[PDB]
């Protein structure tokens, strides 16, 4: 809800794939239709407004030395058209648009191949054991439960109490905890 407190919620209650697009987009200062795509709807259901969204992708995109005015031109009105598309679940994220080079969209999961998920694991501090754990369940195609476990590491917990389907619903349970 907070413009600022993204950075944050980033590390704590984004599952993986979004965190993985607001960092693609920090360093990047921009991001393919894929992503904008993944990452801008996402947003929209964690309950950024039509005017947090704008100022958020143009100021972000124009750290990138873009033309303030060529973002209006030929970005904003997909934001705002997005706000009058339905956010996506793990099964579309999963299923459908497959990241190619320079794409950063999608299931890390699924899409990221195990050595490069391992490393990904390696710079959030998940534990030996519980990256241990997401290769035997990625390698048998289990990602939302991965993902699931994902979550009560970086939590804490033994068991989520959910049936993960959804980047938002993760959101949503992790904000009931913190
Ligand atoms: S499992 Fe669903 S939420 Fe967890 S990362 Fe893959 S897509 Fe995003």
């Amino acid at each position: 809800i907070s413009l600022d407190q993204i950075d944050l919620l980033s590390t704590k209650s984004f599952p993986p794939c979004m965190r993985q697009l607001h960092k693609a987009l920090r360093e990047n200062h921009h991001l393919r239709h894929g992503g904008r795509m993944q990452y801008g709807l996402f947003l929209k259901g964690i309950g950024l407004t039509l005017e947090q969204a704008l100022q958020f992708w143009k100021q972000e995109f124009i750290k990138g030395k873009m033309d303030p005015d060529k973002f209006d031109k030929g970005y904003s009105y997909n934001i705002r058209h997005s706000f009058g598309y339905t956010p996506f679940s793990c099964l579309k994220i999963i299923l459908s648009n497959p990241p190619s080079q320079g794409d950063y969209h999608g299931c890390p999961f699924r899409h990221s191949d195990p050595e490069l998920l391992k490393q990904k694991l390696q710079s959030y501090k998940i534990s030996p054991g519980g990256i241990s754990q997401i290769l035997d369940l990625v390698k048998g195609t289990h990602y939302q439960v991965a993902c699931q476990k994902y979550f009560e590491m970086i939590h804490n917990v033994d068991d989520c109490g959910f049936s993960l389907n959804h980047p938002n619903q993760f959101f949503c349970e992790s904000q009931r905890i913190l």
